[PDB]
């Protein structure tokens, strides 16, 4: 029986672990945290990611208790400039813990071995995984799914571009307050941009009837706009119509201002070691394909290993087949983010939705635009 | 190697033929008419039907050149009373010929044997099918997919319950005429109801950028409102905003008329004989689930034939499994037609969508409401 | 010093009394009832009537505590079909008691002699007025301003044309209830028409921040729709959006009902006798010009009495001058009532507003359309 | 017979001349231009100014061929932030030449003597007017109505604040293009403000069915925004929806960028000399009361001279009675303009409309807010 060691219990690792376990691999997953959790309040998935969940036998638990807005709306200075529905392309908004719980339960149900407080600090391409405790594990496959600061990656050395954005945002979950919001289209996704009187933006994303996901974006050199817990006045000033929710947000002390880190590698594989997710391809958040591409790539990895070839050859086949979708998506996402292209609305072009349109299960592009 | 005779080349018949063929059946399809064609109208499919198409390998041909409206809108006396998007549950509008062509080509590529000009007139519960020429064809399974006037079930004697509505409607296709329509949300499904000055309803359905599907509903007891070619005046009178399109519609010397009609049977199976589509369960078009349930039931038929039983025991287990869903859908659809409930808007409740939520491939309900 | 007896303390009577008084007439006013009061409804005045009020020195008391709606809106089956603002032509809504109180106080300040509990029963074309007590009062001018059942003209015998509508309506006042009404443009005049399920119309008229004037129209042949106190169900059924206000309206054990009624006379003058207001020209309330034409005609009466003629020659020159305007307005108003034309919206055409455009002070038409 | 010499044939002088002539003054008006014309494309008048026209016997010719928008709307970054109707307060938009022609025709009809190419260069308080030609005129009254650079004022010496604004605007008349503008509320007044991506603003004011008045405002140090003829690209960029009209505006070569000059004086009178209009009180354009206050003041001057006192004493009475309305209005207007207070909408407060509410004919405040 083939043995897999997965480093990282985020979406990438849990996806890889479940996918491999379903193919009869024996699999242990290492999470360095004392407990399995997800961070970042909310998340969008699209058709591509939802297809992975389906292939993971975890779709049902994700749809139940999540939400598809009637429309994806963009505002500039409180003026609606676009409403997009993507010609029926499936998409979904949920809390990070909602998507995460579904993945964990599915992994435990298949009998994936999960070690918490277990941190990968080095990996050898001949299939050896070194933990912080000193323990050394032999395996036929080693998946580095350990985030943007991947120690699996850096222990081996991968030529790479790695940098951090100037600005970031505060992501949080607050009650919907839908009756308090009064008249309007409050089940929509609404990207509310402003450049006057200053640069402040909210991405309003309903997760379900109870929970609203908010991304509060202001420049890092805005001492008030970037404060956590949120400086209520400067947010209520530019978003009066979101006051009830902003009030609940001011109450939260777990709130943080996060900047965005990206990584581009020349290669995602070295012998028996594969890098998936942010370890290999962290990107600007603009197209909300960060975890989708991670899940697709993780899922596609288990597929390429069902071909009868050596683990080394499958991995090279894997990357060659799957990476260009992620490359174009990261490039376009970076371009959008640095140009603030989303603020114009109607940005979800056919090209922008390429990653979203990919079906990992049948390996084709679906939902044409 | 099991052998199957399928009577009628409609959606239910083609679905049945392809599904069996994919499972290794030798299948032959008899089409009464001189060729394979559809009524020249539009049609709605939902998640349940789309999943069947995925299961038959015909999803991609369909999605290409079809449209998901941004919303499903209901009007009452030109006042918007409802916008619905079904919490993300997939759906689609397309011409009937579009759906047909995809099923036909998939049927052909797989090597189904399609006999045109060939009319089934009788079937035996021991496994025989009689054509209009009196010729007797043997097989291990006979599929009555011959529509509402099904000779195959009439030849055997099935106790039908029948029910007819006061309403009928005209289904046709015209150019989108989108500029001439001027200002509005003309990519929507708009269900335009009126009770004053008289009962007249137009279902407005965009199929793609070139073709608009119109459903013109009126009491059958209305000489003008049910007239094909269409009585241009009575329609423009109550729907002035659709004038350009209606002008192209009174130009059609031939167009499909139907009186709403719902038939429920004591059973669907007699020995080696199975009834699918309108033959088994024709319903009132309120919930746009006729072809949907047909396809689900035709596809589900080949599923139960795989579990290693006699064709007879399988057909019984089939109906026992898949039927209640069709029954509940037919009942609710007929109730809506009678009380004209769709004029109220917001009528696609969780109960109304139970059919559409059902996933035939995995045999669960998805897309919770 | 000429001397005048005016019968009836309505708008036409008060206008007449004040106008003559300002010109040096000694004037006495007889009010049948125990005191001076108005029906407890609302009322529309236009430029023509406002100019009369300016001419009587009573404009300012009126404008204070009255409202000009931002627009005059027409609905059909809850669909907005019309917004009108009359190219700036002035207009106003106010309670009837508001208009009354201003005229009364102006009448008093000028020293008009107001006799209450005093009922005119007959008048002589030689200059005599008979009270219910049989007492005969002499004067140089008698003014029949005693309303629709005018004893003063009946005593003399005027050939009337009469005409009655199938419709009547309930006029009442309730609190504005503006928060409870929620989202909308609730300072508008909204004329809410319905023909389905049955003919029911509500004229929605804000008078000021505290008081809302409602006109509930229904066929007189409708037992429920014409019932005062109001049949709460039938109204909330067709007007759910006005529920809070209607709740306060079914709380009124007494409220003004009127069947539409239009009377045209062979003439308005007999010798020294002049007829004004409903006495002379009661009309269908479609164009809200009854009190308007009354006041214009009462005010115009004192104008012709100044040009140095016999009271008899003056009264003749008066009608010859001012009457056609009232005739055209009465005809068009009656036509609108009969055909229920106001349901179509945009019905305040140039012709429909000829009355309102007329300026009594300068004797020209203003505010062209 | 009293003789008046009026310097200046703008709205102030023509108003004074007509008013005085109507009171039996003999009056000559001096206009330094070779021909009588008005400049500045369009103009707003309100109730106060319309009341003066009424008192001048020139109201009728102004209403005919002018326009009252349904509403006064304000936009910020294409988002409607206010719609104001001023509780029925009359107001009107017209071309400058429309208001001017009415005044000229009325002045000629009364027999006002009009000398063109006649420029006042000095005035003596004992009633002497010196022209550029050398001619010296004796009179009982001398009205300085000669604009912001009043030579009547400066020949005598009046302590004063006089300055020029930093920015200005381009005012022009173009065809309505109402069909080309497509869907919207294109009979409204719309003040369209923007500060991002740059400071550009259009005041959109319909004058009648044929003529639209546009004020294109950009800073003086914007080389493109301030160009005449207009730089079409930078205007179409921020106002795409006004393209058809902007195209017609680019065509005009008479277009100029004008800055705003103001004057505040300690006194408006010296002996027999009175200053009216911009000569005495030019103000920031924000409240559109520039010509209204001029007309009110001019008209009020003829009133104070019908009191039987000396011309010197009437003039002191005149200013004392009438000036504070103009003072508060100019101060508020200046405050608004420098603060760009109009951009917030809902700025036409009761206080802002004080000047507008004044009725010069009855000397009271009307149309309460
Ligand atoms: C602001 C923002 C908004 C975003 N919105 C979306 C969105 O809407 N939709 C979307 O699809 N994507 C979105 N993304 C991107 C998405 O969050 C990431 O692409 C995704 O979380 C990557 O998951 P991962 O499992 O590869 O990495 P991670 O989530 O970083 O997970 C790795 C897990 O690694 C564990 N671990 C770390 N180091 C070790 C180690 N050395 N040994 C063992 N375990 C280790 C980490 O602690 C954690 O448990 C967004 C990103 C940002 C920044
Ligand atoms: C007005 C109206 C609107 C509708 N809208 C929708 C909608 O939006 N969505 C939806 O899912 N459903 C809709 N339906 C219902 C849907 O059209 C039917 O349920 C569906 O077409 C049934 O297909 P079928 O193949 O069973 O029957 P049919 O389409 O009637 O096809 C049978 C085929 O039978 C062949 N055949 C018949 N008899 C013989 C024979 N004796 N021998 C050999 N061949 C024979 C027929 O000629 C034809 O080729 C609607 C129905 C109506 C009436
Ligand atoms: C439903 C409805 C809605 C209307 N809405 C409007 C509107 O919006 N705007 C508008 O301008 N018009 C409106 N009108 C019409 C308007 O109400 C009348 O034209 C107006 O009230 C007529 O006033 P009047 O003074 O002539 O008569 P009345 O108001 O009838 O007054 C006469 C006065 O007559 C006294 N009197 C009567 N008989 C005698 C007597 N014999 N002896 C002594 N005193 C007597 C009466 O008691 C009372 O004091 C409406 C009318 C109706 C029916
Ligand atoms: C951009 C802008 C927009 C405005 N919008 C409005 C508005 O919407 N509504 C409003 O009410 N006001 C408005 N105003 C203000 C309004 O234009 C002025 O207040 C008004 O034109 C003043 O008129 P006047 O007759 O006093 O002066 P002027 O119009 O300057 O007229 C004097 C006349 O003086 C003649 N003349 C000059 N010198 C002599 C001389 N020495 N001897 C003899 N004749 C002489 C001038 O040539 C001309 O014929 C606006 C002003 C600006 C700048
Ligand atoms: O920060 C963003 O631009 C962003 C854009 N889309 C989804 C999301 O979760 C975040
Ligand atoms: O420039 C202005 O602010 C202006 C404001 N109101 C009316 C007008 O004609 C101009």
């Amino acid at each position: 029986t083939r043995r897999a060691e997965v480093a990282g219990g985020g979406f990438a690792g849990l996806t890889a672990a479940i996918a491999l376990k379903q193919n009869g691999w024996d699999v242990r997953l290492h999470e360095k945290s004392s407990e399995l959790r997800a961070f970042g309040a909310g998340i969008y998935l699209w058709h591509n990611g939802l297809r992975v969940l389906e292939g993971l036998g975890a779709l049902d638990d994700v749809l139940q208790g999540s939400h598809t807005p009637p429309t994806y709306e963009t505002w500039m200075h409180n003026k609606s400039v676009s409403k997009e529905t993507f010609n029926g392309l499936p998409w979904r908004i949920m809390t990070r813990s909602h998507l995460h719980d579904a993945l964990v339960n599915r992994a435990r149900a298949l009998g994936v071995d999960i070690s918490v407080n277990s941190e990968a600090v080095a990996a050898d391409p001949v299939g050896r995984l070194t933990l912080q405790t000193g323990e050394v594990l032999e395996a036929d496959l080693i998946v580095g799914a350990d985030g943007v600061g991947s120690k699996v990656r850096d222990s081996i050395g991968f030529k790479q571009d790695r940098w951090v954005s100037k600005d970031g945002l505060i992501r949080l979950i607050v009650p919907r307050m839908k009756k308090e919001l009064g008249h309007g289209e409050w089940d929509n996704t609404i990207d509310m941009w402003n450049f006057w009187p200053r640069v402040q933006r909210i991405l309003y994303s309903p997760c379900n009837e109870n929970e609203l996901y908010l991304g509060l974006m202001a420049p890092a050199a805005d001492p008030r706009g970037s404060s956590v817990p949120i400086d209520l006045e400067v947010w209520v000033e530019m978003f009066p119509f979101l006051e009830p929710c902003l009030i609940e947000a001011a109450k939260l002390k777990t709130a943080r201002y996060d900047k965005f880190e990206t990584t581009k590698l020349d290669s995602w594989t070295r012998g028996k070691v594969a890098l998936v997710g942010d370890a290999a391809h962290a990107m600007c958040p603009a197209l909300a394909q960060g975890a989708g591409c991670a899940m697709v790539n993780a899922f596609s990895l288990s597929q390429d290993l069902e071909e009868g070839s050596s683990v080394e050859d499958a991995l090279v086949a894997w990357e060659t087949r799957i990476r260009p979708i992620t490359d174009r998506c990261q490039a376009l996402s970076g371009d959008y983010a640095a140009n603030r292209s989303l603020s114009k609305g109607n940005m979800f072009t056919p090209a922008a939705l390429e990653a979203a349109r990919y079906d990992p299960l049948r390996r084709v592009y679906s939902w044409p635009q």
